[PDB]
């Protein structure tokens, strides 16, 4: 409904995942992601086709229509303030901090490399967008977990919510901490897939078995940048009762992605040939409209 999709991107969504006392079985590999699949909510209609629109689009015009929307992106900052958050570490233990964070998001970014128009042309179709990239989440997203040890909250801003990886990501997680919710802010950029991770209420005793696994695969303790890669990390699909509760959350970002990326495509292939069009004033109105009623 398009009452659902209005208020989600003008007052964020949220979802509030369970905790899992057991551990699935974890067998970490570094080098390739695990491949989006449908038991883990694949759908191309919902996740891919308008991105895959915007794709053919030269990036010279994408910039030029989405230049009054690409506003700096502060939801860590928006989420810090909520918490009462005054220092953050991302690694390190001879500092105090009230949380660990990690930021995989591509900020202030909505494209990889400049590129002209195509037509799909060998019907080829690499991702030049950083929306619905599974290659995106790589082995840094469990970076906090390395020096966590007083803090109240395990913050993660991820860069996508496409494909298996960042499913069985959240899974572990849900056995990290026994508080686990997934946000998408209004300060957000809703031209991308991103959200962010709050965990809190830390679970010790298996974080240690984690972090044990996880230092016997690298055969490191510290953190290495060289590990900074794709990977996968459980064998098995996970809870289909905990798929679903993910998707619960991921069907309402992509429902209103959808409808955002559509009136940026229909202005692009406006028969005006021109940024004044019907389809621009909306999307520029729905996004960049002030709440006043939330400060004056």
């Amino acid at each position: 409904g398009m009452d659902e999709i209005v208020k989600n991107i003008r007052e964020g969504t949220h979802v509030l995942l369970p905790f899992y006392e057991t551990l699935p079985e974890l067998n970490l590999s570094l080098g390739k992601s695990p491949l989006p699949s449908l038991e883990y909510g694949a759908n191309y209609f919902l996740q891919i086709s308008r991105v895959n629109d915007l794709n053919r689009m030269p990036t010279d015009m994408l910039k030029l229509f989405t230049h009054d929307i690409m506003l700096p992106e502060s939801d860590l900052d928006k989420v810090y303030e909520i918490l009462k958050i005054n220092s953050v570490k991302y690694y390190g233990r001879t500092t105090r901090a009230d949380a660990v964070v990690a930021d995989l998001s591509a900020r202030n970014k909505l494209f990889k490399r400049e590129r002209d128009a195509i037509k799909s042309n060998n019907h080829l179709t690499e991702n030049n967008l950083y929306i619905s990239d599974y290659k995106m989440l790589t082995f840094d997203v469990f970076r906090p977990l390395f020096d966590f040890v007083n803090e109240k909250y395990c913050i993660i801003k991820l860069p996508t919510l496409f494909g298996r990886g960042v499913i069985d990501t959240m899974r572990i997680y849900c056995s990290l901490f026994k508080n686990v919710r997934l946000l998408k802010c209004v300060s957000d950029s809703w031209l991308k897939d991103s959200a962010i991770m709050v965990a809190s209420d830390v679970y010790k005793k298996n974080l240690d078995l984690f972090m044990s696994h996880v230092k016997s695969v690298t055969k490191s303790s510290s953190w290495k940048d060289v590990n900074t890669v794709q990977f996968s990390i459980l064998n098995d699909p996970v809870d289909t009762e905990f798929t679903n509760k993910f998707l619960e959350f991921s069907n309402r970002v992509y429902e209103a992605l959808y409808y955002v990326h559509s009136l940026l495509y229909s202005s692009m292939t406006s028969d005006s040939k021109s940024i004044e069009n019907k389809h621009q004033r909306r999307l520029v109105k729905l996004l960049l409209h002030h709440h006043h009623h939330h400060h004056h």
